[PDB]
């Protein structure tokens, strides 16, 4: 009766802890600091692990520094982005079994876990983090891969934009340290307008939408239409020069690519996952926009769990603990025996 | 548990004492007197040791005459000017280990120690003494060498100028003894004008800025705009026929040569070191001038420690005593073993 580990590796944050817990004990940056003779590196670009040696370092820091546990004494549940290439998943397995000597392991799809966290086996998930946005449709637990929509625009991109659009008010946020200041602003004051034009007009004509922000040094600053113009990019990505359709449109597209029988259920089950879905008013805006694109008689529902910055991790805590999941693990025996081509079944 | 020595060799003064002390016990002229059959020699020109046999004499006078200690019984911390040539540093090491038989030693950068004395690991230092003026930017303890600005104009040059500009009032300061009298005037009455033209006008139209000076022989003399015209040379070196940009401009230039990420911090951390930064009102003038050249939204701060004539020495007292510095010493064993090429790492 040993304890299972759940480690959710995202582009910005690593979320880690023990299965069965309500929340992860460790939440820290997915970064590997390097010198010029910091110079940070984000090992995971757009939800995909791009540098493996750096990634080994984060896992090493997860077990020994953060969780303070022995890797070979706990079965480990890792998480991956939707449509992660085969070879990527095999490499994770190779590293855990050989370099960390884990007794058992399994790699789960992030969007699916989020759904599970909402108590659902079927629905369409909007998972938008720091590095990538996905629309993942799911039926009876299985993610339909031909219907998944990806969008390389998330929190970091929204932070970069807000830095830009604060410069036109006269402020000067350009450094990496100053960027973390803007990220805080984004997380504290930004919201999604129910109707952009109206909202731009309310900002143009009055000061009712202005808020004060106390900087580290003690000075206070004012921000206006930026509050909703920043997260608006989600609905209109051409603000930052991207022709990609908005999140609401890709949600519609994700649903239309699916079998007709399941769409009614998908529409009825729009779960939101990830930190970039935490903007106040994002739930009302998605309802509105989804209604416009859909047929008139469709019942639309957008589920937005309050703890949705950690829905994935939670999904894995719940899964790792389930009785029906224990059979699906990969023992070190199975791996050494069967090999990398066993993590597909 | 033997006591460590700290010896700061400057162009004008030698500052020496035991690590852990608040202030150095010995402060004396960096001069070697010679005859015509005095004729003084300053062994250190512009912060660089130029005559080694004379320099041996000052170190001999430091240990035996001034500090009254045995060189081979104390690890010795020497100081050097920014961008001191490799070969210069190797020669210091050779002399301490072979001629003074020191058990351990280390050579530190003056501007960096000053910073440490202010309780900072990062910032931009204005170190202006009797022979040289440097702008030294520093990040996480390391002095960025490509961003250091040098300026061969300090206290002695300001003293030579004041002797010149007192002649146009009718006084006759020309001899070496009389020069030390002018240096005293410079140190007692000179200040830096917040605005030169205004100040020249206040001197032209009234006598509110005049001060009396009691000479050695008992007679009193009056000095006016010279009080601020002398130190003004720092901000406008073309007063003494030098095309070099002023201290405020080189401070700006030193910052712009650095990586963009660190400039905000550099501006926020302008520490002043050396006797030529002791002019009353030099802190207000640097704030003013630095603001004009910088962007409008930049927070500028000029730190001016009251004990800043001995900031370097103090920096070394603090460093020599640190726990993390003990590993960085150079034992006589290491030197005799490894050789001169070990003092670079
Ligand atoms: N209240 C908030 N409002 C808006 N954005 C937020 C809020 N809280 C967190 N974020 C953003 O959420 C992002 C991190 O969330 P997370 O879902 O953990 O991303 P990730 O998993 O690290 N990377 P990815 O693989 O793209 O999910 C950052 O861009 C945060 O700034
Ligand atoms: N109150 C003062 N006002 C102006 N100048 C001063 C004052 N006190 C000392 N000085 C000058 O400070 C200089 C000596 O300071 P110091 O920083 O010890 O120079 P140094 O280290 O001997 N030579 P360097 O290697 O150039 O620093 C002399 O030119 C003094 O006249
Ligand atoms: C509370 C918090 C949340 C977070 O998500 O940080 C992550 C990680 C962070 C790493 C680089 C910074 C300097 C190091 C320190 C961080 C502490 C964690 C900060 O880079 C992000 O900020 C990026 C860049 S700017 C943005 O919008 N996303 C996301
Ligand atoms: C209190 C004091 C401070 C000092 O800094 O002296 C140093 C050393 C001094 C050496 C020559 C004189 C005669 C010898 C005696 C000195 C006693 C120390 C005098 O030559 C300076 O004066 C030069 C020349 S004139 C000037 O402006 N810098 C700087
Ligand atoms: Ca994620
Ligand atoms: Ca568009
Ligand atoms: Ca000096
Ligand atoms: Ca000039």
């Amino acid at each position: 009766e040993t304890t299972a580990l759940v480690c959710d590796n995202g582009s910005g944050l690593v979320k880690a802890g023990f299965a069965g817990d309500d929340a992860p004990r460790a939440v820290f940056p997915s970064i590997v600091g390097r010198p010029r003779h910091l110079t940070l590196k984000y090992p995971i670009e757009h939800g995909i692990i791009t540098n493996w040696d750096d990634m080994e370092k984060i896992w090493h820091h997860t077990f020994y520094n953060e969780l303070r546990v022995a890797p070979e004494e706990h079965p480990t549940l890792l998480t991956e982005a939707p449509l992660n290439p085969k070879a990527n998943r095999e490499k994770m397995t190779q590293i855990m079994f050989e370099t960390f000597n884990v007794p058992a392991m399994y790699v789960a799809i992030q969007a699916v876990l989020s759904l599970y966290a909402s108590g659902r086996t079927t629905g369409i998930v909007l998972d938008s983090g720091d590095g990538v946005t996905h629309n993942v449709p799911i039926y009876e637990g299985y993610a339909l891969p031909h219907a998944i929509m990806r969008l390389d625009l998330a929190g970091r991109d929204l932070t970069d934009y807000l830095m830009k659009i604060l410069t036109e008010r006269g402020y000067s946020f350009v450094t990496t340290a100053e960027r973390e200041i803007v990220r805080d602003i984004k997380e504290k004051l930004c919201y999604v307008a129910l109707d952009f034009e109206n909202e731009m007009a309310t900002a143009a004509s009055s000061s009712s939408l202005e808020k004060s922000y106390e900087l580290p040094d003690g000075q206070v600053i004012t921000i206006g239409n930026e509050r909703f113009r920043c997260p608006e990019t989600l609905f209109q990505p051409s603000f930052i020069g991207m022709e990609s359709a908005g999140i609401h449109e890709t949600t519609y597209n994700s649903i239309m690519k699916c079998d007709i029988d399941i769409r009614k259920d998908l529409y009825a089950n729009n779960v939101m996952s990830g930190g970039t879905t935490m903007y106040p008013g994002i739930a009302d805006r998605m309802q509105k926009e989804i209604t416009a694109l859909a047929p008139s008689t469709m019942k639309i529902k957008i589920i937005a769990p309050p703890e949705r910055k950690y829905s994935v991790w939670i999904g894995g805590s719940i899964l790792a603990s389930l009785s029906t999941f224990q059979q699906m693990w990969i023992t070190k025996q199975e791996y050494d025996e069967a090999g990398p081509s066993i993590v597909h079944r």
